[PDB]
């Protein structure tokens, strides 16, 4: 039975080929037909070529080898260097193709690449480097021929992929483009696939793994492996730290939580938005997981979090950074905007409306006023959520992170009923949006502080209400993005209907189907949103 | 006595002023003068401008107040907008002034900034975000109008300003610009000193605290504070994971110690690379500080550092970085550029020059050839040196880091002498280029690990050679900067004297009167050729 599945880059993983490159060239110059394919394979196995393949020479290096190779003669402007430039800048990743070798490790395979390629030394050699990074990471291996000094299809490469395998060639699905690459796999009594166009090469793929990988329904984002990511830490005061992960280079964008939550809650926003072009910088917030979290309700006021986020970007030598906050991080994120506008790129919020604090009603009362804020009283008294939220902790994440459609808990008469899950199950069931690990995942970050520090936040209604009130004068006018979910009942659309009095120029984004854990209950279309609205607006 | 001192930003720490831009305005454009000065301070405090300086307003909302009262009919093409954007970033700090707060500072002084300023919330606000960032990180406190709703010269702020301070009023010199902000601080009974012109406002300021301040010999660079650097870690494989400090936005540059070091060892380089528009990684490399330090001699070959400095990227999501190493950091930097060039995106080395391994001879010939080699012959031996350089590592320490002039240890006959120590002072003097605070760094970090781990770099010249010799037919063509130093007696200038051979792209950078430890030998000139080479070649 199968249990490992290799891919080759060009043609395979990526396209188009270069082989379908030198071909279009030739056509396009009107020159003999396949005369840059010879002067591409000349010499063979000692050929330059080959040895730019092995890795004794670099692409640089090369390119004069293959001119002379070249030396019917060419047109005045010709340059091997234009050419492939070119060709290298056209390859892409060949989505279906990298979607079916997800779906095989998904269910246990063990996956490679197994590549004849260069030392790339080239000035636009970080479009290739790129295109590595995020191939790489879906991969258990990936060999190529200029590290390994091996190139497909001598013998040896494929001993050396069998004892990386740890795998008998029985075992063994390999895709390739080239039939003499793909004759020694054969030979050797691995299973074999030509790949001429995807589609076809998937059929034949499906048929002997017995694993449906066409038609398939879409698949959600990637996600993040907690042990894999680099994590960071900012002491932003005496007894304070922050935890963070980053990913990604270009623009600072600082994604920050809502209540009782993580940085894993934007799990599948990580990776997508750090390939599209972003630094992600994924806060635990003060109270929270790797963060510390004092015992003080005064310490979780909005003007002193505040203060400590841009104190975190001081320490880290940032002068802005995108702020994208969803519930309790949405809400710090309009007051950073207001109060810290030259350290704010641009701001998003996920489901939090920008409301201006109302100078003619206590916070209390306007809270009383509408019956699905009532779980917000039942927060108030030190130590009745926290015996309720930490007496099982499973049952708690459980029973909070559920979809639209799946007996979501009821925030009206919380106190009345006395408590959050009084008419909720003992063991829940495990929603569609969560696997058991991830739970276990928000089970262990908050076996270190628990709910005090979290409850904290929702426990500073008349300072947070005093400083709020000291911006009533002003207006949002940097760069906005506010996006609605459908079904969050408590946080609802309708509550963010007067923003643009406050902030003319917002912009707007609304998920249907959607309840309050936006970005596990829409990954995709939160990615599609936030990575569209960070290219136009926060550059 | 004085303990504290007060400097306001405009026309201060900062010039040109911007009421010396209104001016200008006035005369440039021929308006009757005064015009723009007096619509600037309509309405007084009741006026827009008192309105922006408390926070109440930003300066996108204060832009047509301003215009208002603006309204000798003004020309055609006129705007507020374009007069304040150019003057704002016109205004850049007043290095003079800030080197005298750095040295009251330095001198026991609590110095603060006290400024009335605005929110700025203009497209153009990073260029001051940038600056204010740069300046407050040399200071005990920021105090801005905008953020505490009071301004100068209203009595509150400065009662607020003495009770931050934690100080009487005759304890606190007071530098302005404007003579109505500095009278109430004067009638308070705080020293004042009414500033001008920079030079003469410093004569009185040196007069008053009796601390030189004028003509001082020039100063080092900013240093690390390692309690408030952001501190990174990346699990790399199963038992390693690296520790790195992050500071800066832009570019990607990662730092390469030698041995014995720390990322500590950059400590200069660090603040001043990030002002400089980069991203610093510097890392505690495989074997030191809070990085993993597994025993086995073959975690320490080249093959091995320089796949895991590739994983590290990976996992950091970065497609490339600049890579800067000194002596033993210097040669992986090298290695990584001849293996590695798609990830490279340019390389420096201080110090360690780019020799091509020799087929025809083994390694442990070439060095025993070269007396000034010896050393790492006498490192050899795993226990020995380790031994020796545990016993005392303060001693360690103070023997190994100092400057060419400052009795530096010998290191011919180092086996014959039987350790590196022998010839050496128990308690060896303080070198010029350390404190005794920074001696207990590397102490503390080295209580960790020990030596056995960086001795291991030393301890794997086969297997090196065996690898380098893969390369022998490549050369280096991304951008490469060689730095020499004139007094380092073991890796000599002259030692890279065939570099171009091999990179015949190379740019150089000599420094004279400098030693092996070029980074704290040398901080100023280092940095000074690192900024030139990474803005020229590194983008
Ligand atoms: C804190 C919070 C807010 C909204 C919400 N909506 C749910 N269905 S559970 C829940 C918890
Ligand atoms: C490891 C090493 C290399 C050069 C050197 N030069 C000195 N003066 S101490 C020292 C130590």
């Amino acid at each position: 039975t199968l249990r490992a599945a290799v891919f080759d880059l060009d043609g395979v993983l990526a396209l188009p080929a270069v082989f379908g490159v030198l071909g279009r060239t030739e056509e396009a110059l009107a020159l003999p037909r396949g005369l840059l394919n010879d002067a591409f394979q000349k010499g063979g196995p000692e050929g330059a070529t080959t040895r730019l393949m092995k890795g004794e020479i670099t692409l640089s290096q090369w390119i004069p080898l293959m001119e002379e190779n070249c030396r019917v003669c060419l047109p005045k402007n010709f340059s091997i260097k234009e050419i492939f430039d070119k060709a290298i800048s056209a390859r892409k990743i060949n989505r279906p193709m990298l979607q079916a070798a997800l779906m095989l490790r998904k269910k246990g395979f063990t996956t490679a690449i197994l590549t004849n390629t260069w030392l790339d030394d080239r000035a636009e050699r970080d479009g290739l480097a790129q295109l590595m990074c995020e191939l790489k990471m879906h991969f258990d291996f990936l060999i190529e021929s200029c590290q390994v000094g091996m190139v497909k299809p001598e013998p040896q490469i494929y001993k050396f992929l069998l004892d990386t395998l740890k795998a008998s060639p029985s075992e063994v699905v390999f895709l390739d483009d080239i039939g003499a690459n793909l004759k020694p796999a054969r030979d050797l009594g691995m299973v074999t696939i030509l790949v001429q166009d995807t589609d076809t090469a998937l059929k034949e793929l499906e048929k002997v793994t017995g694993i449906q990988l066409l038609n398939t329904p879409a698949p959600l984002p990637t996600s993040c492996n907690p042990s894999d990511m680099s994590h960071g830490y900012v002491t932003v005061k005496p007894r304070v730290r922050l935890h963070f992960v980053e990913l990604g280079s270009g623009p600072a964008v600082c994604l920050c939580h809502g209540f009782p939550e993580s940085w894993y809650s934007w799990r599948y926003q990580i990776p997508a938005l750090a390939q599209a072009g972003y630094r992600v910088l994924a806060m635990d917030m003060k109270g929270y997981g790797e963060s510390s979290a004092p015992p003080e309700i005064e310490e979780y006021c909005m003007e002193v979090l505040c203060k400590e986020m841009v104190t975190f970007l001081d320490k880290l030598g940032l002068s802005q950074a995108v702020f994208i906050g969803h519930d309790w991080g949405g809400m710090l994120v309009w007051y950073m905007a207001l109060f810290y506008p030259e350290r704010v790129r641009a701001v998003a919020s996920l489901n939090t409306p920008f409301i201006p604090a109302n100078p003619n009603m206590s916070p209390l009362e306007s809270i009383k006023a509408n019956p699905v804020f009532d779980y917000q009283l039942y927060f108030q008294e030190p130590g009745v959520a926290e015996a309720e939220l930490e007496q099982n902790l499973s049952r708690t994440f459980k029973s909070l992170f559920r979809a639209s459609d799946e007996s979501v808990l009821s925030m009206h008469k919380v106190c009345e009923a006395g408590g959050l899950f009084v008419n909720s199950p003992e063991e829940p069931s495990l929603s569609r949006m969560v696997t058991e690990e991830e739970i276990q995942f928000y089970v262990q970050q908050f076996k270190k502080s628990g709910f005090r520090g979290p409850l904290n936040w929702y426990r500073n209604m008349e300072r947070n209400w005093k400083w709020a009130c000291k911006s009533l004068g002003r207006k949002i006018l940097i760069p906005a993005l506010m996006v609605t979910a459908e079904k969050d009942f408590v946080l609802v659309p309708q509550m963010s209907q007067h923003m643009e009095d406050w902030i003319p120029h917002l912009k707007r984004g609304h998920i249907e189907d959607c309840g309050h854990w936006t970005q596990m209950d829409k990954p995709t279309e939160v990615n599609q949103i936030l990575i569209k609205w960070l290219d136009s607006d926060a550059r």
